[PDB]
């Protein structure tokens, strides 16, 4: 079971990790891009935390954030960060709080103008291999 | 199993919660907020109770109630409210009871005003920071 | 396993139940309101039974009933009619009968006039407190 | 398991039972109506059969059959028809043929007049009561 | 567990069965018809095999084939072929070929002018029994 | 279980199979053809890998790639590459990373590919199991032949 954390600029999460503290924990999240080309808001799904209240008045209110990077971490004992996506001018778009007393999640969606992906090979050893990354600036074309 | 309480103004449930009687007993509820930004209606689902009579003469008439506040607790030895969701300004906007030979209803709020309020757990089960936001949806 | 019951005036059913004699055992029933408002038609299930070739009649010919009453009452060594809502001259709008050899009919009703009745279960199974609103859907009132 | 059979005028099935010879045995059915009223096409679900290639070129044609009755009878010691819909001015409107190599075949029937008769079975299991009705959709009398 | 068989025209498959030999395997069909009428595509599901090129490029080009006839088949010891259906000027008109690495199949769709059906009855013995057959010139309004 | 590769010119994974190495682990793909006739376009998912950064990149600026070629290889003791799809003039339409902390892993991408001409080939597997008879069709799809 690995671990993603989501960094977004001034909305704080509980992260109780040493290297992602104060981040948001990203139970699962989607992205999709279509054919210039269309590109959908980026949507992740985390439990009720204290980022909740902050991120329903960036919802209503539509202010913009700096930066917001999403990382994805292996488990067991190589804990390598192999996918970095880091999205600049992000904007709140969409959030739904959701409950039931039988055992709280939360779907949150983010649309961006910048995008930078980063991906990590992970060799034998389990250590890091070849670093891959690309940039694009969706507003600007 | 934690335990999910609504406060509606002038419609009593049948809850046998001692801090909160006389409240709506939610089995499950959701909410949305949608892209100047669409905020669609709070939908919680509870058993048919007390509180059915006056939550479909309410959805025909339009009437407005004061105020409606969702409230989550945790479960076990340690009862912290969590999560406190007020509402002014609440329609009823659908109701949808069932049953089946346990008898359940579904039912939506629309409002103009919205507040939630988070509170983090410790490790010792207690109250840690509160996180507080407003907004006023009718006004903008 | 509770018992639900529905009276219509001049569509008996087959119901053995000595309060509820010549009846209509409905298996399981659901009604919506959306917004003024609009409410939709009243949805039961039930088994083919005496009623059905009265009910598909009637659907046909839409000619309105007077009254139709449906009642659910709680199961154990406490009988208690918990939940009735009458509605006033009721339509029969759609029936599905459906059959399979390894069978059940759905019925919509539409009306006029509605109330409902909720009675409050003590810890005794005794009756509590009883709540009922009316509404004349035709009438706006 | 009930048994069901579809007697349909000119086109015949494989059925052995004695009272249902060269019937269509129908596995499953369904009909509806909605609100004058509309009256949707019967479905009924049979294995591909003697009728099949009968009811290929029915639907193509489009030609009327004289009258297709639908029976349900119940299993065990007290085999009662308890359910008969008769149809009137019947037309082939869908065939929908498969199979598998791990067959069954899907027909709608339009009638322009239908008649359904039901019968109550009493706690021993002989006949009881029988309730009919009519109606005539093309004509809406 | 049945067999069925399709056999188009130019286009053969990889059957090893002596009496359907170089024929398509079809692992499950379906086929419509709605009200004249409205004759839908008959549509069937196989494995990628040999017929699989020859049923893009006909897909792409659109061109005809003569004929396309499908068989059911039973098992056991009674080999009845109670099912036949037989196709007159033969399009592909669909192809979606697919394929994962946890064990591939292909849906192809058929559309076609003129079509027969033969259905026989089995009796106890397994044998043939009645044989009754329909036929329809679906473009030609016969 | 069978091995699918998917080799795209300049857009490399991280296969280590000897025969297909840096090419593009497919889990699963699909194609549809509907009627002149409309083609759709391919698409295969894979895990997030090497090549992630660059589909996604070549999916925003929309540049064309030379050649993309699917191949299919039966499993056990004949490694028999029986299904050849190739696919020139390739533009990346559709790229769908997700991921999550249940799924041992789950870091999967479902990739579209758009191309104007097209290239299957087919190999029979005899009794043995050793190949057989091959069959090849080609068609030009923006060409119209």
């Amino acid at each position: 079971a690995q671990d993603i954390f989501l960094k977004i600029d001034g909305i704080n999460g509980e992260s109780l990790d040493d290297s992602h503290k104060d981040e948001i924990e990203v139970l699962n999240w989607n992205w999709e891009i279509q054919q210039k080309a269309s590109v959908k808001d980026l949507t992740f799904e985390h439990a009720i935390d204290r980022a909740s209240p902050n991120l329903m008045k960036y919802a209503l209110t539509g202010k913009h954030v700096d930066q917001a990077v999403l990382v994805m971490r292996k488990a067991g004992g190589n804990p390598l960060e192999y996918l970095k996506l880091t999205m600049s001018d992000v904007i709140i778009t969409r959030v739904r709080p959701s409950g039931s007393r039988d055992d709280s999640r939360e779907t949150v969606s983010l649309s961006f103008a910048k995008v930078k992906q980063e991906y990590v090979v992970q060799n034998a050893q389990g250590g890091s291999g070849g670093a891959v990354t690309t940039s694009f600036d969706i507003k600007g074309n």
